[PDB]
């Protein structure tokens, strides 16, 4: 697993679970391609969107459907979403969020 | 003013001055329009962005050049800029604080919004 | 004034107002002796804690009371309260910032030192 | 496991290895009792602090020897140590810190 994704709700201190969350990567014409998709596990976690073959250096971004998890919870929250936008450089990419609604934190742990 | 953007450094204990920010604005064709830019003072704030007869209800975009911060301290970063994305005025106008606090491979950013 | 506490709120978007915080110095004899106290402002802000003359060199403990926060408001959190220990002064005086954003199951702190 | 750690470091984007890391309990006369140590592993964490015998309600404070992790890699951090005081009110809690030299993050992940 080259990239993974995790989610925490800092809340209710508990995995953010059926979070969408939709790769891209960008293209020559400085455009944004859809690259994968899809939603954080029980475990807060999405495994699986890409290959070591397929995940090549180029500038990705990831973008966080917070919106529509704090919607869900009853929850005005501020952010439309949350993008974390990174050049890969070549092993294995987390990228982690900790979400509350009017604040997100985010790191990368690159190992 | 109706939007401040305040940057702190988590790696020296400052704020983070001359930090480059870009606001933009959703427009009718659902693209991103160019609506005010500047840079932190040395106290990290940046102030006068627009006004509030400007400061029009829209999905804005706040980009904050941390890439360009962290190289101009010769580190390389993870990211490339942090952005923030949120719906303004939708309830009237409000005053909004958008703070972000860097490090190298993680920020954290959050809102203050005052009536 | 060489120390002030600034809290905000990520649930609410807001400043945390009439959060209490307690400062502590670490004596002679290891033991921590209340060195000041007070409540957050309106704008999540607590001035006036202490003088540069007073403000020596040592360990200080700033415990801000998150928990009476949290129950205040009828949310039942994880931490009793957030402590930032840390060594001041020890290169001559500075003036420190201690800023604390605050949800239920998680916070963050960060300092600003100027010179 | 009902009690984890866990450290990441928010500078180089890696776990936050061989960190001291001690666990107290409030005792009746209103002291803090030595309770379970250990040192982070390559992965950032610590388990097996604890057994579920013997983590017990209570108040407990996590200390995490942050200054000399900084020390080691020739940064002057701001805190002596980082500390997390909650009461244990019962099933697992991961108790996760993301460091900075002046700055650091926790959070509560309770399942
Ligand atoms: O200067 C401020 O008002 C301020 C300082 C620091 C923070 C902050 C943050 F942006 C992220 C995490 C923790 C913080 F305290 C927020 C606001
Ligand atoms: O368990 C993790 O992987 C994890 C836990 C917590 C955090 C985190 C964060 F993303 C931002 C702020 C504070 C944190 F502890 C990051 C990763």
């Amino acid at each position: 697993c080259p990239l993974m994704v995790k989610v925490l709700d800092a809340v209710r201190g508990s995995p953010a679970i059926n979070v969408a969350v939709h790769v891209f990567r960008k293209a020559a014409d400085d455009t944004w391609e859809p690259f994968a998709s899809g939603k954080t596990s029980e475990s807060g976690e999405l495994h699986g969107l890409t290959t070591e073959e397929e995940f090549v250096e180029g500038i990705y971004k990831v973008e966080i459907d917070t919106k529509s998890y704090w919607k869900a919870l009853g929850i005005s929250p501020f952010h439309e979403h949350a993008e974390v936008v990174f050049t890969a450089n070549d092993r294995r990419y987390t990228i982690a969020a900790l979400l509350s609604p009017y604040s997100y934190s985010t790191t990368a742990v690159v190992t």
